């Protein structure tokens, strides 16, 4: 029973794992949940364990357990999350308290990856398996909208994983008494504006992405959206009149009466000396790598490129596999904490 179970302090945390789990050293501590590495005696090989504490606390940490357990059976793909195990140490939906998430074990998420100078060779690839991940997602019709390098990891041999699957269709009112602050650099105008949205609102993310790994960093800072909104018009310009038509009238009121900026070129936004370009190979990977940052970082999205069209690019092209572009592959739900809980330990014990 519990006896296939033992304890450790892990930091702060206590973590209550399955006996085939060793050597526990943790990794990461905040929102989501606490992190460690361990080794796998049973398959032999080292893994991430995500400890969720009583995710059923509160309609957003339930929501977002919930939907990230369900969503995992929806996708099988290489670039995407796949758990190896999930589990809870207590016998009963009464003693019920907390998740572990257990997936093969990555070295680094892309927050480390933009701190580091990479060549042409390694951010088309890196870009590349981001589009697949994304393409996937969208063809299993989830259209993810917050996607961010803290939620991308890598291993040393530059193979790329995205680990969360976005917003909710609806969220609504996502309030939580933390200290835990919510990254947003990373949004569509779609999404910062409440607009509508289609499959290429995550191209705007993969741009922002694409921009501070050449940069060395964020694109679009800012305390929340209005600052977020200014650093976006300060170097795009002020989006057409076209664009201001599908606003709101009282966001549209707010955004046509900001002052105009006639917006850099890319040149300017992503200078020459930000890029390896020695060689005649670095010369033309750089005017390629502008060229698809110029396509992706479009306010308008009837503007912006698709996945299809970017993975097309030839900056992208070179890596392009049938079998990874082409592998084939809820939300609506307002519940009590008492609810779902009941619905997230069916789910971990596969009860329905
Ligand atoms: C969104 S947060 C998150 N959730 C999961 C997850 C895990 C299991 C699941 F089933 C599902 C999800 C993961 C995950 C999944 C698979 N592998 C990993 N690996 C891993 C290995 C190295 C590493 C990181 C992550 C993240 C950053 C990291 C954090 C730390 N902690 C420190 O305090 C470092 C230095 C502190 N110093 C300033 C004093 C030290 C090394 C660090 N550098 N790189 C992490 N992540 C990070």
């Amino acid at each position: 029973v519990d006896n296939q179970f033992y304890s450790v302090e892990v930091g702060d945390s206590t973590f209550t794992v399955l006996k085939r789990y060793q050597n526990l050293k943790p990794i990461g501590s905040g929102a989501q949940g606490i992190v460690c590495a361990a080794y796998d005696a049973v398959l032999d090989r080292n893994v991430a364990i995500k400890k969720l504490s009583r995710p059923f606390q509160n309609q957003t940490h339930a929501k977002r357990a919930y939907r990230e357990l369900v969503l995992m059976k929806c996708v099988n793909h290489k670039n995407i999350i796949s758990l190896l195990n999930v589990f809870t140490p207590q016998k009963t939906l009464e003693e019920f308290q907390d998740v572990y998430l257990v997936m093969e074990l990555m070295d680094a998420n892309l927050c480390q990856v933009i701190q580091m100078e990479l060549d042409h060779e390694r951010m088309s690839y890196l870009l590349y398996q981001m589009l697949c991940g994304i393409k996937h997602l969208h063809s299993a019709g989830i259209i993810h909208r917050d996607l961010k390098p803290s939620n991308i990891v890598v291993k040393s041999d530059c193979t790329l994983k995205i680990l969360d699957f976005g917003l909710a269709r609806t969220a609504g009112t996502s309030f939580m008494m933390t200290p835990y602050v919510v990254t947003r650099y990373y949004r569509a105008p779609e999404v910062i504006l409440g607009m509508g949205y289609k499959e290429n609102v995550d191209i705007w993310s993969v741009g922002c992405i694409m921009g501070e790994m050449v940069r060395h960093k964020i694109l679009f800072p800012g305390r929340d959206y209005i600052d977020q909104w200014n650093k976006v018009i300060e170097q795009l310009g002020t989006p057409c009149p076209e664009f201001m038509k599908k606003l709101q009238p009282t966001v549209r009121n707010y955004v046509e009466n900001r002052p105009k900026y006639a917006g850099l070129t890319f040149p300017k936004l992503f200078p020459d000396s930000l890029f390896p370009a020695d060689s005649e190979h670095n010369k033309l990977k750089a005017s390629q790598a502008r060229d698809l940052l110029s396509k992706m970082l479009v306010i308008d999205p009837a503007k912006r490129i698709s996945v299809d069209d970017a993975l097309q690019h030839p900056y992208i092209n070179v890596w392009y596999d049938p079998a990874e572009v082409e592998a084939p592959p809820l939300d609506e739900r307002e519940h009590t904490i008492e609810e779902w809980k009941e619905l997230i330990y069916k789910e971990v014990m596969n009860s329905e």
